[PDB]
């Protein structure tokens, strides 16, 4: 108790906040995905909802600290409005993401920080062959909405996007799914863009 | 009155908060569900809507008093956000569960918590053979979200899902209802994670 | 401006917040209803929605002044987050509760607070009987959520549902509506918890 | 910039809020609605839903400044949060009243202020007989929810509600649009009680 | 780090809030929208819901900065709510728009911000003919909800509206897409309104 208290106390009441990466310190962040159903496709819209963890890792300095000094507390569990969290958007949702777990994340001793919403997306997909044995694929990138890739570079940890929380009896059965770091310019822009492309070919069970 | 105010100005405002479990002060909470309605399915996205109070019981130390020192109050009732509470969380859920009670909790002078929402919650369910005689059955876990087994136990005090406040003329009828331990570990995380299975037997009304 | 500004001052910066009652203050508290339309009716879920406001009155002497030192000031506006109000609840909902109206209350240099907030509720019914002439009868308890009947007595004013604001062109015609008190121990709990029973019977509008 | 600044300052930070106008210190406030489009309807609940602008108008001293020491500034614009304005609402919805517009006020050197927010109402009306040519009528009052007649008084500027922003190709066309000014008393109550009864006569397009 | 805490802290902590324009220094502010999915048509209602990123550009001196005295940092992030941000809204929407990204901005060392929020629109629309093949045309202007002609100044960059990121298998395709400035004078009152009207033919 009285120890976390004082740790806790530390970091947040005694800097001002982090204020996010720059050119000069830039910050690498990691994703990871974790399916869980493809609830719904509506082809009026092309319109698909899917629902899945996300895996964010990052770290920090100013989230260091030495477990000697507090206790042997090596890591600690707080509101993710406590700390800063990157701004990691899915590019082509058409509706406001639905959070469905608790926003708070695990920092540890070393400064990194683990944070793994769930969540509900809408994003845009034509299903069309969804019925047909070879499936319909379809695509969303998670970029940062403000930083480029002088800022914060995205990483995925494997490009196998993990199904072992994919859900047995879903309407749809998934036939790959793949997470894969991208570059990018556009003609709008100097700087490279990166995201993290996720990418799943599904179908109707049978 | 003057001294629920004083109970209550001691136990918040002069310590700082419980910040809650770690694996040398783990915390056991124990759940509880009671059934109410099962409200509706939908066969297009597999996804059924089931209505529930879910009794949340702890128990800290930081909350203990002597009823002598303060007006012999055994017990009182506060804003949830005034404490600690556990984050239990639906892990098959598609859509924000929705709270339909008061965010209130029971304190009580030997540190026991009771904390009992009601929550309208769509989960992850085949309906298919819900008009069936022998019907369907459907399940889901119930978990912290970022505690282990180290941390947090869950316990129920009992595998049969109280089904008392169930709803007489619901669309669908109850043929089993369990609340069952788990343990897992997973393959991402080197802990053990605990949750209660929900486990929920039915199908449509007919005699 | 200046009177009411120091009335406030007084009530609610320099005490703490009244901090709700128990066994030995126990307080009462008076629910009125009154109907508006039957909104909806959906015979797939055994779903009602129903839009009311709800008169809840209740008295307490933290909110006691004197009209003299304060200009003559019998009684205030303010928002009901700067006061504690009662944790009134449909037992047998299925769906948040939607708030209509503002958030405010009424006090007044005895003490007593009025607070009337509009709702649209959605609860468990079975309306299959509704374009029958004889009707369908719902109900639903509204009971506060923590809080036995130690603590918080319910009452009505009255047995009669104020039907004065209903819709003359809803699409359900009101046959009767009745608010009435009511108590019940459970096998769960020693306590008696109090109610007040809301019953509704009507049907589609004809010529 | 630097006036402005220091005005609002003044008026703001270095009073107490405008604590809302009691019976010695009555208080006029003033209504003007502006159809926009009758959305839609719906026969099974007798549920219209209705867009619309409206325009509140109303006056207070402690707004009021001299152009001459303020930069001859004789109006500014500002947070609808950083200012009192009125509760006044649809006495007749079924679901709550969604906001269209920034929450924005102007303040004027005398003390009025003018806010107009947009908004999609959803409101008890029987529809039927609105495919007929004759139309169907619909009513609906907005009152202040806590405040008498002896605290607030409603006033329209004028009966005829302003149809000039309304949709041309509406699936429905506004026959009649009155907005009036009504007294009443309550039994519950003592006091009266003002409200402005907005109906329109309306029906399907050909 | 410790350098963009200071600069922060300069810009936002020690002055008061930048409380806008007025008539006397009128702000010129600057849309672009880029169009992404057409995501639904009602004709019940004659609803169309349209999804898209809203480019704003403006310029404050309040925002100015000398790199040299804050660790050569030309440009920095900040949540929107630490900023002014123009009240720029669709005059036509039926709901409210629903927000799909971080509300968050770019300030520049020459106080140049730049803030791109993405958005779910549902405006007024008739969508009859949108299964032929001429398609049907759809308007919306977005206008300051508070402020003339006087005080902010609205100007696209260009007439086009950027159709890069629209969907290739959307439901519906962009025959055209215009963004462009108008004024409107009305008789009651002295001031022009500026709005940029946004119109859109399209088809199945
Ligand atoms: O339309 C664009 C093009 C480009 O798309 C790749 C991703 C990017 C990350 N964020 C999301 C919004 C965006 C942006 C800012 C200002 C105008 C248009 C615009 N976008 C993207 C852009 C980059 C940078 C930025
Ligand atoms: O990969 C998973 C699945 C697994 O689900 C069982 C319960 C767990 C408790 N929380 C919920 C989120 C979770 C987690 C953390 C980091 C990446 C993925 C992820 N999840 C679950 C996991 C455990 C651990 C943890
Ligand atoms: O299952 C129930 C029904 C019973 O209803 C009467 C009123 C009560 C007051 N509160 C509201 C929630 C409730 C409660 C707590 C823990 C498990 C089940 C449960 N409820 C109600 C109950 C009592 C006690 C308590
Ligand atoms: O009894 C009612 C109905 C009536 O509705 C029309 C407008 C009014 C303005 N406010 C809204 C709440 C209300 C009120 C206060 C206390 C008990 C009942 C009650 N309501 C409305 C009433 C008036 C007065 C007051
Ligand atoms: O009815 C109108 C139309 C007119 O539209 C051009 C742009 C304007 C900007 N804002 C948006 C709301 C509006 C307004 C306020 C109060 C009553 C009516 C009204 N509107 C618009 C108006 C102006 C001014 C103002």
């Amino acid at each position: 108790q009285a120890n976390l208290m004082r740790l806790k106390s530390d970091l947040f009441n005694r800097s001002p906040m982090y204020p996010g990466p720059t050119k000069d310190d830039p910050l690498t962040v990691t994703l990871g995905f974790f399916l869980q159903d493809i609830v719904k496709v509506d082809s009026s819209t092309n319109e698909v909802d899917l629902v899945y963890y996300e895996r964010q890792r990052w770290k920090l300095n100013s989230l260091m600290w030495d477990p000697n000094e507090y206790g042997n507390i090596t890591d600690f569990r707080t509101s993710a409005a406590d700390i800063w969290t990157p701004d990691i958007t899915a590019a082509s949702s058409t509706r406001p993401v639905q959070v469905l777990s608790p926003q708070i994340a695990v920092v540890t001793h070393d400064g990194s920080v683990m944070f793994s919403p769930a969540q509900r997306l809408s994003f845009m997909c034509d299903p069309t062959g969804v019925d047909s044995e070879e499936g319909v694929t379809c695509a969303v990138k998670f970029e940062s909405w403000v930083y480029s890739g002088f800022e914060i570079d995205l990483k995925t940890d494997t490009d196998q996007v993990d199904l072992s929380s994919y859900y047995a009896s879903s309407k749809y059965e998934i036939l790959s799914a793949t997470q894969t770091r991208q570059v990018q310019h556009y003609s709008c822009c100097p700087e490279p863009y990166i995201d993290v492309n996720l990418v799943v070919k599904f179908r109707e069970r049978r």
